[PDB]
């Protein structure tokens, strides 16, 4: 076996989040960049990756993994300048939702010391923290002001690994030449891989980092299903935007949820529901036979693709609700964004149980964006055999294990098939 510095790996999806994290800590933790090669459908950050966005959430979540991530998006000289530390406004309406939010005010007196939390109780203390919202359209309602988190740049997060990669001599495949086809193997290790234009290439070792698509591209027995979520956006003139600098990220979870213009003047605006599948007839690597799996449409594929009717009158409702002074301007750069559900919601990161040396980094579940400057060091710990077996538990193989068509969300997702208006073929 090399040693690390002779160690080469393939990183297909490198294009991507989870992919990106993993090529940036091999160099990091002293692989030879000359011998880490990403792969991608698209050049980093891939137009496809879940990852390429103008903006994410960054909450504020206990876990582990989660805090490893947060502190490197305020000190890691990489990450830091993306991270917008506006905080985030929880709101809810209703007895069952206020109901649930006053809980959740008593989980973090509980779990995680507030202070770093308030309560508000009234449109008057909303308004005193957002005052850009209308009065009528918050009557009656809660909010939890939450002071750490934010947003993320997430594109440019992306985009300055690629750029840190690209100068240490990392090699890169992209189109054709990125495109996974096919593990090569030999005697059931795993020594490469080849894409659709024939390409090979080998290495020691091999993830596949590649989102929504891993599912579609090796058979994971329904271990991952695949899911679209939805946004449009907004212009708003110098004036406008002026007066939503620095605005924390305002969320209803009966609503949607937008953030702070970007430098443009650009907002972004979000449904909350459940997901999309678009279920098709696929014959992934080490299926026997075609299968009815949920396959991306990628809208960097299909860019005349928009989102469903149904998610533009939600996010019209979410602006009537946020933002009844915009009610005129067209919601533009409407699109679908893909990631894979796992049952439980947790990651799949672990080997391959037949194909040695081939390893799956995948299962992000909508909600893995906020760890890219961790979460490749959990990969390569898994390569090098020292993931923390509580980890290596939570995060295995494990087909079987309940439906992802559901996970663990509040209904299965509907099908595109089935919601008119974001084909345009
Ligand atoms: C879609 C979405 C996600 C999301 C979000 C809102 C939307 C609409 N809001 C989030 C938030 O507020 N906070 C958060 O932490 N996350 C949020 N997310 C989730 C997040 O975007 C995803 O969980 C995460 O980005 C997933 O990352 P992963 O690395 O698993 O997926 P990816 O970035 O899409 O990268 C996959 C790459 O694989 C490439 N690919 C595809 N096919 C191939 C082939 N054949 N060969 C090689 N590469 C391939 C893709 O091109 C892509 O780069």
């Amino acid at each position: 076996a090399p040693s690390r510095a002779n160690t080469k790996v393939i990183v297909v999806g490198g294009g991507g989040t989870i992919g990106s994290s993993t090529a940036l800590h091999l160099v990091r933790s002293g692989y030879t960049p000359s011998n880490v090669t990403v792969l991608d459908a698209y050049p980093i950050p891939s137009c496809q990756s879940a990852g390429n966005d103008l903006n994410k959430i960054m909450d504020a979540d206990a876990d582990p993994a989660a805090d490893a991530a947060r502190q490197m998006w305020n000190e890691d000289e990489l990450f830091k300048k993306f991270f917008h530390n506006t905080g985030r406004l929880d709101c809810a309406h209703g007895e069952k939702d206020i109901a649930d939010l006053k809980k959740r005010y008593q989980n973090l007196v509980d779990w995680g010391l507030d202070a770093t939390v308030e309560w508000l109780d009234s449109e008057d203390e909303i308004l005193k923290r957002m005052p850009q919202l209308t009065r009528d359209q918050i009557k009656g309602w809660k909010a939890i002001f939450s002071k750490d988190g934010g947003w993320l740049a997430a594109a440019k997060a992306i985009k300055a690994i690629g750029e840190y990669l690209r100068d240490q001599g990392v090699r890169f495949g992209f189109y054709g030449a990125g495109s996974f086809k096919q593990p090569l193997l030999a005697e059931g290790v795993c020594i490469g891989v080849e894409t659709v234009d024939g390409t090979r290439y080998y290495a020691d070792k091999v993830v596949l980092a590649a989102g929504a698509w891993s599912p579609t591209l090796v058979e994971l027995q329904e271990q991952c299903v695949s899911k679209a979520w939805v946004y449009g956006h907004i212009q708003l003139t110098p004036e406008e935007a002026a007066r939503y600098k620095n605005s924390p990220v305002v969320y209803n979870g009966d609503v949607g949820f937008f953030f702070e213009p970007n430098e443009h003047g650009i907002i972004k605006v979000c449904d909350e529901f459940p997901g999309f599948t678009r279920f098709k007839m696929h014959q992934p690597f080490g299926a026997k036979a075609p299968k009815r799996i949920s396959v991306p449409r990628s809208h960097c594929k299909h860019p005349t693709d928009t989102i469903p009717d149904a998610s533009i009158v939600r996010i019209r409702r979410a602006i009537a609700t946020f933002m009844p002074q915009f009610k005129n301007k067209p919601l533009f750069n409407q699109a679908m964004c893909w990631c894979t559900d796992t049952a439980d919601g947790h990651l799949l990161i672990c080997e391959h149980p037949e194909w040695k040396n081939f390893y799956l980094a995948t299962g992000d579940s909508g909600d893995s964006f906020k760890l890219l400057p961790i979460i490749g060091k959990y990969v390569v710990e898994l390569l090098e055999g020292t993931l923390a077996d509580e980890l290596a538990h939570k995060w295995r193989w494990r087909p079987g294990s309940g439906d992802a068509l559901k996970s663990r969300r509040e209904a299965p997702a509907k099908d595109l098939a089935d919601m008119p208006g974001w084909n345009h073929d």
